[PDB]
């Protein structure tokens, strides 16, 4: 049935871009912020949630900090 539940945005999650990334004992993790509503907290996705979640921006970040 994929049944679904009632929240903001239908399903996708507005996000501002990827803040910073960085990995630890072999795990990559991307910190991305809420549309700049706390860059200060923000949330850590590992690389592999991160671009699946917000690969609109990931490919926006990583894409420039790899070269």
């Amino acid at each position: 049935m994929h049944h679904h539940h009632h929240h903001e945005v239908p399903q996708t999650f507005e996000v501002e871009r990827i803040v910073r990334k960085k990995i630890v004992h072999g795990n990559t993790s991307y910190l991305v912020k809420w549309k700049n509503y706390s860059s200060k907290d923000n949330t850590w996705e590992t690389e592999d949630d991160i671009r699946t979640k917000y690969g609109d921006l990931v490919d926006d970040f990583e894409k420039n900090q790899k070269k």
